[PDB]
């Protein structure tokens, strides 16, 4: 590690590592429902300095880039003395949702999502995420006034062990004030009953995994007295700036998530790991099957053994089991005149040549009978004796013993005196 | 040996055995050159009843069967006070040889040939015989009064040990008188130096060994004083019949002579034996190679031990001399899964099944490896033991051993706890 490498150790060896934990919204650009823009559009705000509740209406031109609120201002430079704000067209109202979404292109793990309003808060909306890129959406969190009316929800019920994934809806940050500078802020892992235990909990790890991220606002509120009607008064969606909170998920396996030949982002597989993820793991690793990373066993996979033999290998759950959770990875394509599961002895008609090692391309001579001295061409298979006929000994059977006399003719070669 | 058979003796096992001697010229035909007949001929005898030296000249007549002298009377029934006469016709003279010949259509070992005249005995005649049959044609004997004129020999010279096969040319048996009874006899084994020793001679009985014999006479004797010319006197060859005296040559393998499917003559070879003389032997007994009997050993063939698993076996003659004379006979076309020179072991991917004999037929069980638990399909060829993979015991790997769990993986099929 003679540069950052936390996922090596101190003796050389591996642990594990994660990569550094981003706003993974910023400079990345959302997509939306609903700007104001075309047309140019009224919007009125109710301000309160003094004590006097002042109504200031004005022009929402995305023509002109000092009236303009594109989605832009969702992903820019953050900075609450100066808020940069994208705005949406005035009441549209429930039923009529306005969404946004923010797909990653890439697994992230979401700790936390925020949304800094320069509008009022939402009557109702709800929060989604998606597992794979975009196709299913699955619920995340809903915050309805009237959850069991608007979402077909309890308010604020149980979360069990049984489902854990589970989106409650709470009347919470449905507040009216304030009318400025209101946080949404969704947090994944509250409320599970295996909250301490994200490590070691397979279930909150899918939770909070995701690709895309989908924000929909689902009413208003709307303050209810007799004003004069203005129009659609001041009753609209804008947020100064998001964030997402989150780490790249690689499993624990990869050291900071990089840009493709393709130009995606995919993790930095460190551990003999492979795919986006890190989540399944590389060729000819297939002893010992996938396992997520953690500080107490990094878990990783580890290289079949065929000797240098082959480079094709595949696992077996049974023979895993049965090694006792050692090994359970077995080679294919045996080169090398090679056979069985390791490509570990020499295949019929040659035998071990224990004076080479296994390693060694020649681990294997050929039996290399002499075929008038042999009865037979493939000699036993480690000791390489091919079976001689009636008194002529030696390995490979090129000579008659003592005792026997050596004759030209190839089916009586030695006999007796 | 329930009838006559001298060729095995009374445990059962064989010895030596010949067949009888016979006249093998009897009943059987002679192709000749000079048949007095067509014409009718003149021709005279000189007699001497009493002491008067009286003519008395004669019709040679083959129209006539009580003036015909054909062929038939050199083989027909014998009977010295009734001759019956085969006649030539007159003053046939050098150059001019009348020839005889007696095939036998077998290969005959000769003991002699007797030729019973009633004529005076040839001037000059020769013996030859044909080993092969009557393709070459080898000499004998010759009775020349002028050898070094007539047949370019020496007179009654030496036979040495280097050319015992050796025709003597002697002025012997070549007198004039007797007029009529007269005997030429040829016997083979005078005059050999190993005439004594020839159950152990192999160029003597070579020398006797034949398949045809021939008879040239090849010169008259003329009385060379003034008569009155008669013509063409008196001068002709005669005979009142013939016997060659043999025995039927099966290298003393065989009990009796005896005609076939094709109405040959051949030996009725009893000791493994085979061939028209016995001269090779039987197919699968290649086993230690041809030979002669004798009484000191029969010598014979002897099959081949393939173990019920071959038919078709060769000698070699190598293999014989370093088994030090016992055995050379190996085999081919190895059934029921043997191998090598006896077809005695098992071949490659068997072993030997000892719980049988190996003359039965499953002398030999399939290594019937367990193809998931061995690491091989073929056993060591003995033991019977497929090379098993990972503590996957037992002959044919088809059981974990303890300590070891099964699995139903096959690469994989016992691990260990
Ligand atoms: C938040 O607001 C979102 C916007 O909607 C407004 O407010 C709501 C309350 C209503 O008053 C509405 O009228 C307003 O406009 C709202 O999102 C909308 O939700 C509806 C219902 O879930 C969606 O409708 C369905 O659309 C599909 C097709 O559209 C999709 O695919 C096409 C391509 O083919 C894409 O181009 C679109 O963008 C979509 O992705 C229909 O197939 C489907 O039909 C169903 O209903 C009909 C009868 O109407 C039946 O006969 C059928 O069998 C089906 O059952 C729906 O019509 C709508 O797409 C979506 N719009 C947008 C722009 O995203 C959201 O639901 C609001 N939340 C709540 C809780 O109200
Ligand atoms: C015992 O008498 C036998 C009969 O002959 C009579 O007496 C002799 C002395 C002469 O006076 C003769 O003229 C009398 O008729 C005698 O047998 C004969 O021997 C001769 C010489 O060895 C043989 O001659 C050779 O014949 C072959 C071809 O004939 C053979 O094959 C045919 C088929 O193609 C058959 O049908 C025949 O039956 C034969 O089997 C010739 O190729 C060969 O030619 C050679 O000589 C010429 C010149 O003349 C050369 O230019 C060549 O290059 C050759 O060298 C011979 O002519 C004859 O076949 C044979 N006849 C019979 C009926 O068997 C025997 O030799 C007398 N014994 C002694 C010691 O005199
Ligand atoms: C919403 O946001 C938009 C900003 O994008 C505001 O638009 C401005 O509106 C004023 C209205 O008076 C525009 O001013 C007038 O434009 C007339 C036409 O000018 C056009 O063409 C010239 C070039 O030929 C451009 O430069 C100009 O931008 C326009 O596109 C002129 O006839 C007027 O002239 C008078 O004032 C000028 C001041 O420079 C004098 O020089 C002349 O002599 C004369 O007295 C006048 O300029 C202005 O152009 C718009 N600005 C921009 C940046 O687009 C909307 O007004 C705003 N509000 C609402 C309620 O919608
Ligand atoms: C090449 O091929 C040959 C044969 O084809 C193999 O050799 C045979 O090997 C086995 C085991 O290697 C020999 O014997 C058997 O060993 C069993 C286990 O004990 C051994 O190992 C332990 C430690 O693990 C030692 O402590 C112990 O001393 C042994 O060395 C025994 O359980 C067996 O005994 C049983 O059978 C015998 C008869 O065989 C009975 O009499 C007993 O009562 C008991 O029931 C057994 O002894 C075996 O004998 C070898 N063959 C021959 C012919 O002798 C090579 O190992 C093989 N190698 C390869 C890799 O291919
Ligand atoms: C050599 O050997 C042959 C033997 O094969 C002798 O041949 C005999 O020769 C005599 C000569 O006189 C033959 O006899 C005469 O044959 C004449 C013709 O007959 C032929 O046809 C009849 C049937 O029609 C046959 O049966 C007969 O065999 C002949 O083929 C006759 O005209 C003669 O007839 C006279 O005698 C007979 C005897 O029976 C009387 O009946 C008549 O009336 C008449 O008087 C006479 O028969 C004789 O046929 C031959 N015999 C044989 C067995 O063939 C040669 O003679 C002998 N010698 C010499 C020197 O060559
Ligand atoms: C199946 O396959 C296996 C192995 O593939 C064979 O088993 C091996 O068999 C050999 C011989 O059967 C084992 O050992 C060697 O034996 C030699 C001969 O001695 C043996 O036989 C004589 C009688 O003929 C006995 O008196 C004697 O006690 C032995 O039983 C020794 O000369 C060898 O020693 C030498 O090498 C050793 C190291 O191996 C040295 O340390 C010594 O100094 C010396 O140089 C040797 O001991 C052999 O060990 C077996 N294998 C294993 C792994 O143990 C089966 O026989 C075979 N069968 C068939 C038919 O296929
Ligand atoms: C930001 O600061 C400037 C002075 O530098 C001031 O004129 C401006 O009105 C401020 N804007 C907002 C939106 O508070
Ligand atoms: C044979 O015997 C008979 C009498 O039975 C006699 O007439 C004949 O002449 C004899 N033949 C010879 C050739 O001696
Ligand atoms: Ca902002
Ligand atoms: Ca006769
Ligand atoms: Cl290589
Ligand atoms: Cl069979």
């Amino acid at each position: 590690t003679a540069q950052p490498d936390p996922c090596y150790d101190e003796h050389g060896l591996p642990r594990r590592c994660i990569p550094d934990f981003v706003n993974s919204a910023f400079g990345k650009e959302v997509k939306v429902s609903s700007t104001c823009g075309k047309p140019p559009s009224r919007y009125c705000v109710v301000t309160e300095k003094g004590e006097e509740q002042v109504r200031s209406c004005h022009l929402c031109n995305a023509s002109d880039p000092k009236r303009a609120h594109p989605p832009s201002f969702l992903t820019d430079l953050n900075n609450p003395h100066n808020l940069t704000c994208w705005q949406s067209d005035s009441y549209v109202q429930y039923p009529h949702n306005v969404t946004l979404t923010l797909s990653l292109g890439k697994k992230f793990e979401v700790t936390y999502v925020s949304l800094q309003f320069c509008s009022p808060r939402p009557e109702s909306m709800a929060i989604y995420k998606s597992m794979d890129y975009g196709k299913t959406w699955v619920p995340f969190q809903f915050y309805s006034t009237q959850c069991r009316k608007m979402y077909n929800k309890p308010s604020r019920a149980a979360i069990t062990k049984q489902n854990e994934q589970e989106a409650i809806c709470t009347d919470s940050h449905t507040d009216v004030r304030p009318l400025s500078g209101g946080l949404i802020a969704f947090s994944t892992l509250d409320g599970r009953p295996t909250a301490h235990d994200f490590d070691n909990s397979p279930v909150l790890q899918d939770w909070v995994t995701a690709t895309d991220i989908k924000v929909t606002f689902s009413r208003l509120h709307t303050f209810g007295d007799e004003n004069e009607d203005d129009s659609r008064d001041s009753y609209f969606y804008a947020v100064s700036d998001l964030q997402v909170g989150g780490r790249c998920k690689c499993n624990g396996h990869a050291s900071r998530c990089v840009r493709d030949r393709d130009d995606n982002l995919v993790c930095d597989c460190k551990h003999n790991t492979a795919g986006p993820e890190c989540d399944r793991c590389k060729p000819f690793h297939y002893d010992r099957p996938w396992q997520r990373a953690t500080a107490r066993e990094a878990n990783e996979c580890v290289a079949c053994n065929c000797n240098l033999h082959a480079r094709r290998c595949r696992f077996n759950m049974e023979l895993y089991k049965l090694s006792g959770r050692k090994s359970g990875g077995v080679c294919l394509n045996c080169r090398h005149n090679t056979a069985g599961r390791h490509c570990h002895y020499c295949k019929e008609g040659f035998y071990r040549d224990l004076s080479k090692p296994i390693s060694h391309r020649k681990a294997c001579k050929e039996c290399d009978c002499h075929p008038v001295g042999a009865a037979g061409q493939t000699c036993n298979q480690t000791t390489g004796q091919c079976p001689c006929k009636d008194g002529v000994t030696g390995i490979t059977c090129n000579r008659c013993a003592k005792g026997y006399q050596q004759s030209r003719s190839p089916i009586a070669p030695c006999i007796k005196i």
